[PDB]
């Protein structure tokens, strides 16, 4: 379909696992996009050549103002290139280092943008493992865009919920956990179950051992508490998140 020839490639936007993401421009149209290079090599030799074909396909056909568009793809000798919407304000990760914590307005805002993006994603039966802040890009007006592609129906642990590490059966509730983690991390500046070892983060996640710094408000504590429940069934539905004294008081 497309080829390396169709694009002027520019500066590096960052390094991924299996290659880098370049800034690029389609020549006939001068459309500005991102162009993700993944080497066939470290997909062959990591057992994922299968895995991405599925994520692409899932991604290939879903569309939402807060989900990163995949436009298309192609390949050459030993490289595969994906073709992405380009997010100019980078990752929420950098925004979080640059700022350390987020105020309640922006935090509630991002959680709204996410719930939406996710409830739409629920409406078509899709889900999310790698739902973490380095996988959250910011668009030209300042809005979230999920950029991790994420699965349908069957690693650092900070963002995994209990059900996925104790090896159990797991459903859309997984995303509810992620929002609690993401919410906590936006406000506090670090994930609720952070540790220095994989093996402690497990106990910490398994039991749901987290505490709040003094500066975190009764209303946030409540939402985060509702979201971070060991039993998945006990966690809310996304509409209850959206309509929540706190979210509602603080979003845009
Ligand atoms: N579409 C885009 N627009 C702007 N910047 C992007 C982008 N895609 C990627 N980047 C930048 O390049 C980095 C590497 O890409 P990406 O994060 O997708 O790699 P990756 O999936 O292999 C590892 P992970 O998903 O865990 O971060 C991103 O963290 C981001 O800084």
């Amino acid at each position: 379909q497309w080829a390396l020839e169709d694009f002027e490639i520019g500066r590096p936007l960052g390094k991924g696992k299996f290659g880098n993401v370049y800034l690029a421009r389609e020549k006939q149209s001068k459309f500005i996009l991102a162009l993700k290079v993944l080497f066939k090599a470290q997909l062959e030799k990591a057992g994922v050549e299968h895995q991405l074909r599925r994520e692409v396909e899932i991604q290939s056909h879903l569309r939402h103002p807060n989900i990163l568009r995949l436009y298309g793809y192609f390949h050459d000798a030993t490289r595969v290139y994906l073709i992405l919407e380009y997010a100019p304000l980078g990752t929420v990760y950098r925004e979080l280092q640059k700022l350390s914590k987020f105020d309640e307005q922006r935090t509630a805002t991002y959680i709204t943008e996410l719930a939406n993006a996710l409830s739409y994603c629920h409406s078509k039966r899709v889900i999310h493992r790698d739902i973490k802040p380095e996988n959250l890009l910011l668009g030209s007006a300042g809005e979230l865009k999920i950029a991790d592609f994420g699965w349908s129906v069957h690693g650092t642990l900070d963002y995994l919920p209990p059900e996925m590490i104790e090896g159990r059966m797991h459903d859309e509730k997984v995303d509810l956990w992620s929002l609690g983690v993401l919410c906590y991390e936006f406000l506090v500046g670090k994930p609720p179950f952070e540790a220095n070892t994989y093996q402690e983060t497990y106990k910490r996640i398994s039991r749901v051992e987290f505490t709040f710094p003094d500066f975190v408000t009764e209303g946030a504590r409540d939402l985060i508490s509702r979201l971070l429940k060991h039993n998945p069934s006990q966690r809310p539905m996304l509409r209850e998140v959206l309509e929540h004294p706190w979210i509602t008081a603080n979003s845009s």
